[PDB]
């Protein structure tokens, strides 16, 4: 059987609160009527939701409108629960509204909008502060919903809206967040397989919020190189050879057998072996300009096998690579 582990910071968070705090599924749900939202536009489809531009009409305030897909309604509590719990931490989205269409009596979410920007000019104009800026605004909500004892489980870009104009970012869709408690065995059909952490991939259920760390680097990896994503996987099993042919294996099969994780009989003879690159071999003249010692120092402290190894987020928040983006906020 597998090794068990904990979570190295906030461990115990939520053992120490109430437990009408993370025990959501007793949650009462005050559910509001629609109408006050008269929807404008689609703004995307995703797998478990549509996400609408609306307008409240009793005072015109911009807004947007989550409808939510038929899901237990365990889970929609939970993202309800973990929002009222977030609000009004740092770069976390706001829950405005908790609203149900009268007809259909589907349950819908009401957030704040944001100002997002043009993401395709946007990657272009991308200067080293940029990603350095707004990787700690990140890094500002992974650590506050980590204090919080909560994991976000599917950080990735388009979890992540700037307001380029105003500099502000916000961490959005919490709807496979969990609460975290130390032995706890999680599923790990969760996140989007570009940045899944190994963990995911080898099966490894008791995680934590390392998990969010190994996603944060994906995102840095893809962006400071220009490669998007930065582990191509085919599916599931190729993605874990994407990461096996750059970390190498060595530290792989020492990542299985500290935790005794008994792997799948597919991955045998698709991993075999190969060496920790370094990271020089992915820089090249069309990005340059974002590569620096100290961006892949951090880059290396985030992208480890072992979760427990991997930077916290306020460790990451005292990185050099963020020396300078620290000091203009004074
Ligand atoms: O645009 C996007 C993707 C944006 C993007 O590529 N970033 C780049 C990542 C990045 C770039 C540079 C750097 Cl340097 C770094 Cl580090 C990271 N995704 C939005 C879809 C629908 N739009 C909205 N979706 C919501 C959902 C929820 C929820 O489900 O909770 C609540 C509220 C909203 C919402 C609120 N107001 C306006 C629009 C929306």
């Amino acid at each position: 059987g597998p090794v068990p582990s904990r979570a190295r910071v906030y461990t115990d968070v939520n053992t120490h609160r109430p437990r009408e705090y993370w025990d959501y599924e007793s949650h009462v749900v005050e559910w509001g009527n629609q109408d006050d939202y008269q929807l404008v536009r689609k703004l995307g489809r995703g797998k478990y939701s549509e996400v609408f531009e609306a307008i409240n009409i009793t005072n015109n305030e911009k807004v947007v409108v989550k409808i939510l897909k038929p899901v237990k309604k365990k889970k929609i509590k939970r993202e309800i629960k973990i929002l009222e719990n977030l609000r009004g931490g740092p770069n976390i989205i706001t829950l405005a509204d908790i609203v149900k269409d009268p007809v259909s009596r589907t349950p819908a979410l009401v957030f704040e909008h944001v100002n997002n920007t043009d993401f395709k000019q946007l990657y272009q104009t991308l200067t080293d502060y940029d990603i350095r800026f707004y990787m700690y605004e990140i890094l500002k909500a992974l650590d506050y919903c980590h204090s919080m004892g909560i994991m976000h489980r599917d950080v990735k870009p388009h979890n992540v809206m700037i307001d380029h104009e105003h500099r502000k970012l916000r961490l959005i869709d919490w709807g496979l967040a969990e609460f975290y408690h130390p032995g706890q065995e999680y599923n790990v059909r969760v996140a989007s397989r570009y940045f899944k952490g190994p963990e995911l991939l080898v099966d490894y259920q008791m995680y934590d919020y390392s998990l969010d760390m190994w996603s944060l680097g994906c995102m840095l990896a893809s962006m400071i190189f220009r490669k998007e994503p930065f582990f191509h996987g085919h599916d599931n099993y190729d993605q874990l050879v994407r990461i096996a042919k750059v970390l190498g294996t060595e530290d792989l099969y020492d990542y299985i057998d500290k935790y005794n994780i008994e792997l799948d009989p597919r991955f045998n003879d698709i991993l075999g072996r190969h060496s920790r690159k370094r990271w020089e071999r992915f820089v090249h003249s069309e990005n340059q300009h974002l590569v620096s010692p100290e961006a892949l120092d951090f880059l290396d402290k985030l992208l480890r096998y072992d979760h427990q190894s991997r930077l916290t987020a306020r460790e990451a928040m005292e990185h050099p690579y963020f020396y300078t983006v620290v000091k203009d906020q004074a």
